[PDB]
C-alpha cells in the first residue's frame, strides 16, 4: 500500500477548519485529502462515521496503529464499493498524525479536472450530454447493485476527466453522506425525527423527505439516487435544475405537471426516461439496472430496436452483446460499453427494450 | 483570521433584498457586508461568481464548513489582488449562516467617508484633482499588472478617506463585475452574445462594446479600465462626464472631435493624457504602467524634465528615483510616491518621459 | 412582491418624454407608472431624488440588481409613510429595464376615477364637501404625524374614488416634492437660496415663501400642508381658490382681511377652521391632529358638544369613542371614523372640543 513516505506534496487545493486537500505525486495528478480529529476523544461517533463513509469507495486500507474498537465496528459494519470507472478513484486510505509535514484520516485520490456544473457553463454537444447521463446512470446502477446509496448526488460532486473534451469521463464522488451498512442494505428503520437521513438537501427523493417516523416505518433508498439523477439530467441538457433557484420546485410538493418540458434537441425517449425517474412514487420508477440499460440501448442498439417497427430474440440479444464485446477489444465510449457488458443480464435488457417500445 | 465572534455590530449602513451592510468594530470604523444565498441550491453560478468576485481584493479568507466543489473551483480559478493603498481594504472574508445576531457571504471592510461624486459636489483644488487622478491611475496600474480588470469604474464606487480634505485617499471598490481568472487573464473568449461582458454600462470601453462575438473573437481588457479613467478625469476636473446625461456621448459612436475641451486650469500635459486615454483604438492608448508614470512625473520630477529644453541619462533617472525613496523615509503624497517607486522599472519611466516631451 | 411578469398592460393613460403610465391588471384597475432613466449616468441626483420621492408612500420595494451607492444613500435617508386610506395606494415599486415590452423606476398604483378639480366641476352637496375636507385633513394629519411634508397639495393631485358619487374617497397623491428625511424631519436647514423648497408654487405656505436664507435659518414645515388645505377648502365649497386666477392673492402678501367670505351654506364652525388654517403665522394655526379632530367632531359628536350649552367628561369622551368603534363594526364614512379612532388621543379630542366652543 501507498503511505505518506512514498509521495511528495505540492500546493494546497483546499484548506478548512476540518481538513486540507493537497496536490500530490509519487517519488501532481493525485489529491491527498486529510480530515482532522479522527479520534473518539475529539469527535462524536456521528462525525467519525461521516468521515469513514467517505472511504466507502477505497481500493486499499492501511493502518499504522492498533485499531480502536470503534474503528473495528465501523469497518465490520460497512459495505464496500468495488472499483468502477464512474465511481471516484480512491487508491489508499490511511490513518496518521499532524506531524509528517490530531489523529487524521487520509485519502489518496485521482485529481479530476472539474466538476459537472463547471463543465456545463458552456453548452456541450447533445451527444456529449447523453454520454454524461449514461455514465451517471451506470454509477448509480453499480452502487444500487451493491446495497449502497450516495444520498447527496448533485452537479457539484460529479467529477470529470476532460481529456478529449467532446466526451469526458464522469465519476461520482464525496461519499460522506452514504448508506453502506451490511446489516440493513438500502432499507433503514426510521424511529426518531433527529436521525441521519443523508444530505438534508434539495435532491433528497420524495420517498425520503415525505416519510413520517414510527415503528418500521422504513426509509427505502433503492430508487432514491435515481430521482436525483432525474433532476440532474436537466442540468446535463442545458436547463435549470427544476429544484434549484429562487423560484423553485421542492421535492416534497412538486406535482409532476410542474416539471418544465425538455428542449426539442433531447430525444423523445430520453425525455421519457427523465420523466420516469422524476416520478414521485418510487414504484412507478424504473429499476436502476433497467434505467441504465435504456440509455445504453439508445446509444448502441440496432436502429430497428428503437423504431416502432420488430422481432427481438434471446439468441439474437446474446449475439448483439458479443458483437459489442468484440467492438471494444473515444475512450469513454469503451468504458460505458464495458461497464454495460459487465452487468448485462438477459432479463433486464429485454425489460429495457420493452420499456423503449412503450414510449414513442 | 477575524470572524463574527471577534466583532460587534452597530446601525445598518445599507439594506436590500440581496444583502445588508452593517457598521462594525472589534471587541464603528468597519463595514460588514453580507450577501445572502451564497448556495448553489438557492442561486445559479453566474450570481455566485459575482458574489465571489467581490472578494478578489481580500486579505484573508476563513471557512467554517468543508468547501463545496463550486467554492473550490471558484477559489482556484481566481487571480488574487494584493493589497494596495488605492484598492479597497477587505480584511476578512467568511461564509456563515442568517443567524449569529440563508448561507451568507460576509466581507469585513474599512468604512470610507464618501464616494467621488459626493466629494466633487464642491469643486476641489486643481492640485487635489491631480492627486485624485494619480491615485486612480495608480490603482488601475496595479490591477492590470496582476491581470485583473475592474470593468465597472465610476464616480459612484470610487471611495475616499477625507481626513485632510485638501488631499484625500482614493480607493477602487465593488469588484462584483471584475475579470480575475488565472486561465485567460485579460483576454476573454466571446462566443455567445448573451455573455457576461462586465457592467453593460456607459463606461465600457469602445473595444469591448463594439466587438461582435464569434470563434476567438477575443475581448481584450488590457487597456479598458484606462478608457473609463479618461471619462472620470472630467468629473475630477469639475466637468460633466461627457458620457453621462441626457445629451450624451456614447462609447460606441463617439468620434474624438466630439470630446469637450478641458478647462484652462488643468495643465496641458494632463489634458493630453486624458485625450490619450479616451482614444477609441486601444493601440493608440498608453500602457497603464506608462500612463500612471506620466501623472507621477508631472507631480514629482525635476522641472527641467517637464519644460521643452534636456539631457536624460539612465544613471540620472536612478539617482532621481533614489532621491524620491529618501524623500519618503501629506499622507496621500507619501502613498502615491511609494506606490510609484514599488513598480518603477527604468524602461517605463523613460517611455513616460519620452511621451511628455512629445506633447507640448 | 409584484413585478412585471405578474401583470398585463392595457392602453397608455399618459405618455411623455420622461416616462409613461399604463393601465394594468394581474393575470384594468391598476396603473403602472414608469419613469425612465433612473440611472446616475443618465440624470443628475436632483432628478433622481424627485423620482425616488414619488415612492415615499410605497408599501413594498423590490430590486433585481445590487443597489448602487446613490440608491443606498437615498433609501437610508428617507422617511417612510405607512398606508392610510387618504394617501395614494402604491402597492409595489421596482427597478427594471426599457425592454420587457433605460433603467426605469416602476410604481404600481390603484387607478382612481378623477381629480378634485374635475369632481368639483359640478357643485357637490354641502355634506359631500365636509367629507372631502375631513379626508384631506386626515391625510395631512397622518403625514405630519410621521414627519413628512407633501409640499405640493392642490386640487390637481387630490385623487378620488367615485363609486357612491354622493360620498367619494379622497387620496393625496404625487409625492415628488415631499420632504421625507430621517435626519431633519420637518425642519429643514435653508442655507442657500437655490435650494429645493418644495413646489415653488401658489400654495407654498407664508412661513416658507417669506423666509430669508442663512445659518439656521430653518424652514419649518409642520403646519405648512395645513395652510394649503385652507386654500383648497374654498374649492371644496364651490368658490375660487383665493390664490389662483388672474386677480389673485399671493402667499407672501395677503392680509387676512383680503380673504373672501365663504358661502352661508358652509357651517360657521367650518368657516372658522378654514380661517384658522389660513392664518399667516403658523403659531396661531391649529395642530394638524387638532384641526382634523375639529372636522371629525363636527361630523360625529353628540349635538350637545356643538351647541353653546355642556358638561364634558374624560370618562364620557372615552364612552363616546367606544360608541363610534361599535358603530363601524357609506364606506367613506367608515374610513373617516376608523382613521379618527386610530389616532384619537384624549388630550387632543378635548383640545378640539374646547376650540369648537370658543368659535360660535
Ligand atoms: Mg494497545
Ligand atoms: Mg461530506
Ligand atoms: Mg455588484
Amino acid at each position: 500500500p501507498i503511505t505518506l513516505n512514498d509521495l511528495s506534496l505540492g500546493k494546497p487545493i483546499a484548506k478548512g477548519t476540518n481538513g486540507v486537500v493537497y496536490s500530490a505525486k509519487v517519488k501532481y495528478p493525485f489529491a491527498l485529502k486529510m480530515m482532522f480529529n479522527y479520534d473518539i476523544q475529539e469527535n462524536s461517533m456521528e462525525i467519525l462515521k461521516a468521515m469513514y463513509r467517505e472511504t466507502v469507495p477505497a481500493r486499499m486500507y492501511y493502518s499504522n496503529h492498533d485499531l480502536n474498537n470503534w474503528e473495528i465496528e465501523l469497518a465490520n459494519r460497512r459495505k464496500h464499493l468495488p472499483p468502477h470507472p464512474n465511481i471516484v478513484a480512491i487508491f489508499s486510505v490511511f490513518t496518521d498524525l499532524y506531524p509528517a509535514a490530531n489523529m487524521s484520516l487520509f485519502l489518496l485520490m485521482k485529481r479530476y479536472d472539474c466538476n459537472l456544473q463547471s463543465f456545463l457553463s458552456t453548452a456541450p454537444s447533445t451527444r456529449t450530454s447523453l454520454l454524461l447521463l449514461a455514465q451517471l446512470l451506470e454509477g448509480v446502477a453499480h452502487m444500487t447493485a451493491h446495497g449502497i446509496a450516495h444520498r447527496d448526488l448533485k452537479s457539484d460532486n460529479l467529477l470529470l476527466d476532460t481529456s478529449e473534451p467532446e466526451s469526458p469521463i464522469l465519476v461520482i464522488s464525496d461519499f460522506g453522506c452514504c448508506l453502506a451498512d451490511k446489516t440493513n442494505g438500502l432499507s433503514l428503520p426510521y424511529t426518531s425525527y433527529e436521525m441521519d437521513k443523508g444530505g438534508n438537501t434539495a435532491l433528497m427523493a420524495p420517498e425520503i423527505i415525505c416519510q413520517k417516523p414510527g415503528t418500521f416505518s422504513v426509509l427505502n433508498y433503492s430508487k432514491a439516487d435515481l430521482w436525483a439523477v432525474g433532476a440532474i439530467a436537466y442540468e446535463i441538457f442545458n436547463c435549470h435544475n427544476p429544484f434549484y433557484g429562487p423560484s423553485r420546485l421542492k421535492n416534497f410538493n412538486y406535482k409532476e405537471g410542474d416539471l418544465p418540458k425538455l428542449p426539442d434537441e433531447v430525444p423523445t425517449v430520453i425525455q421519457a426516461l427523465v420523466a420516469n425517474l422524476l416520478k414521485r412514487n418510487p414504484n412507478k420508477r424504473l429499476d436502476p439496472e433497467v434505467a441504465a440499460n435504456v440509455c445504453q440501448l439508445f446509444l448502441w442498439a440496432p436502429s430497428t430496436w428503437l423504431k416502432p417497427g420488430k422481432v427481438p430474440t434471446s439468441g439474437e440479444i446474446l449475439q448483439w452483446l458479443l458483437s459489442l464485446t468484440t467492438k471494444v477489444l473515444t475512450y469513454p465510449e469503451y468504458l460505458l460499453i464495458s461497464s454495460f457488458l459487465c452487468r448485462a443480464k438477459l432479463a433486464n435488457v429485454r425489460n429495457a427494450l420493452h420499456w423503449i417500445q412503450e414510449n414513442l
